[PDB]
């Protein structure tokens, strides 16, 4: 009942967007399956499991409509490998033939009624550019560290206040906020909700074409516990089930005024963390000892080596030092999209704070919160 | 000891012979580069149980003496460090190392308790670096993989006159690579057996132009030292030979052919690829010559089934046999040529690939084959 054709391309885009993020998986077989709607116009590939949904709808000279359920991993596998040709599908009973020039496929087929119902759209509340998007996310993401470790509830929060969006993911031992302005879909709406980096960093590290992110929570009055998120782009459109877990309350760690600040060239400290950092122990801490005109960046092994450098700094206030852990910090730098940064710490103790120095419930438009380690 | 010189000339020399060390094995002597200076200047020198590495350059030898720090954090320095001249004093158990606004501070390990490097046998010929990093690259692959099965491991390097004949084998594919030589050295008749991995990597580290020593020995005493050199400008290396039997494998191969085949590279490894994401699990592809056109087809039980139908010259009658996926890819990746000749005898024994495109003669003097100075023999499946 189903007969389709189109560029392999854009067969292999789609299938791979939807067979990504929530496929590539084998826990219950009838849910291996990606989903091929035939519409009149245009071929939509579906997806999910119970939570995070995908659907990607592209351009097909469908000959006859219908759907069919064939294995997610491999028809993605198989499209890329075809030809550069066009494909041409066909649904025979219970199989599926795929030719592509001089290759032809046969793929078993699953019962299309097994396959749950998509969830649907969270009214609009708003949209912004994709790039921005993509930065945001990306940035704060850096936060939300997650490995090798267990995935301890590992969420990016998205706070919506009128049209200043606020992003911000942490763990424990780094926080990072970003805000963000908003064409907003709706008159001042307040909202917030958390949901897991996991899958909403994908949506955006998609890197959008356009000014076409749209996040769907809905114009209501707070989104309802429907735990829902749809992210929709240029044809490509995910929802994703949001976490009940609650975050932080960040703004509290936040300081106003802080007893020493000083800034310095980005680039130069990442080469000069990585280069003492060669010496420091599993107990990964870098010595940061700050005077006035230069701060002596320092580590060193309990056993095995000692290392330092004396960096140029425009400091200003009571000498600090201090340690960090070098992978959180250059984590930090890196995640500044600045040439030059601004530190703002109180005490060896206390958190210090790591602003954007492009120079010549936040505060900034991006802070990224650092724990010290003690000696 | 005290010393001064250029960043990249101590960067380059350290993690060339620190690469082949171990971070922390049964002895920790052995984790550490030794770093000597005399009226050559400084010495880059490592030591393992199969492999020593060792690199003389130029420095400003402010004070000869030798010391013990860590091979790969001395490489993970140096490669770290700001472009300019690096400072290094041993101060009593330590060695201090100033490059620019850095300084390092190293911890020392006990310098006697260094062996030395065993000495390089005699020169027995020389080629360029370029040739000795395709030919293992080409042979390396068949190298029987990591097992209790030792004769397969080696890489086998024989020595023939002008000529070096390369060989590796699993029990499954064989590649042999042959190459015109620099034997400095007479009658020059030999035979050896070097570990795959070690050969590979030490050819791996062969580029730019240049040439490259063999030095097993040059009197009938050749390979008996136990140990392979490979040198050249200031770089020496060797690797401890491999005391296991290479399997006669001249014989192994066919002479004349039932089928032959040709057909374009990069275009069947393509449609490789394509069919067997749907076969059982990578297990096998079954071609099907025909005259003028081959079938490459691929199953599962039931995962899914697929078929190509690629462009091939024939010669013979029209063959069926399986080859196992990456096996065959392997092998074709392995010619280095724009297209491949195949010879077959039956479903179930040996296909012979070489490239095409060359016109090569490995020269005599003392349905059929054909000469090619590479060959790689293949085994095919059956279900």
């Amino acid at each position: 009942d189903l007969t389709f054709r189109l560029l392999r391309e854009s067969f292999a885009d789609a299938v791979s967007w939807v067979a990504k993020n929530l496929p590539a998986r084998p826990a219950v077989p009838v849910l291996s399956g990606v989903l091929l709607t035939g519409s009149d116009n245009g071929l939509t590939i579906s997806g999910f499991d119970y939570e995070v949904s995908a659907e990607a709808q592209v351009g097909a000279e469908i000959v006859s409509p219908g759907s069919v359920l064939v294995s997610g991993r491999l028809l993605s596998d198989i499209t890329r490998a075809l030809p550069n040709k066009p494909v041409d599908v066909h649904v025979e009973g219970n199989r599926v033939a795929l030719t592509c020039g001089n290759a032809r496929f046969s793929l078993p087929t699953m019962p299309v009624e097994d396959y749950p119902t998509l969830p649907t759209l969270p009214e609009e509340t708003g949209l912004l550019p994709a790039e921005l998007f993509a930065e945001a996310i990306s940035q704060v993401a850096i936060a939300a560290g997650r490995d090798d470790t267990l995935p301890m509830l590992t969420g990016i929060r998205v706070e919506i206040l009128g049209e200043t969006v606020v992003l911000a993911a942490t763990d424990r031992f780094r926080l990072a906020v970003r805000e963000l302005k908003w064409s907003a879909s709706s008159p001042d709406i307040e909202a917030a909700v958390l949901v897991p980096a996991k899958t909403l960093a994908e949506a955006a590290k998609a890197g959008i074409g356009g000014s076409d992110v749209r996040l769907s929570l809905g114009t209501g009055p707070g989104v309802g516990k429907d735990g829902l998120l749809g992210i929709s782009g240029n044809g490509k459109r995910s929802t994703t089930r949001l976490l009940d877990a609650e975050f932080p309350k960040f703004r509290q760690l936040l300081p106003t005024e802080h007893t020493a600040v000083a800034t310095m060239d980005v680039a130069e400290l990442i080469e000069a963390i990585k280069l003492v950092a060669l010496v420091a122990d599993r107990g990964a801490q870098v010595r940061m000892e700050f005077a006035d005109g230069s701060v002596r960046l320092s580590a060193g092994a309990d056993d095995v080596g000692r290392a330092e450098e004396d960096l140029v700094v425009d400091y200003a206030g009571e000498p600090l030092t201090i340690a960090f852990n070098p992978t959180y910090l250059t984590d930090g730098l890196s995640s500044l999209r600045s040439e030059r940064v601004s530190f703002g710490f109180t005490t060896a103790g206390k958190p210090a704070l790591l602003r954007p120095v492009s120079g010549d419930a936040v505060s900034t438009d991006y802070v990224y919160l650092l724990m010290p380690v003690r000696l």
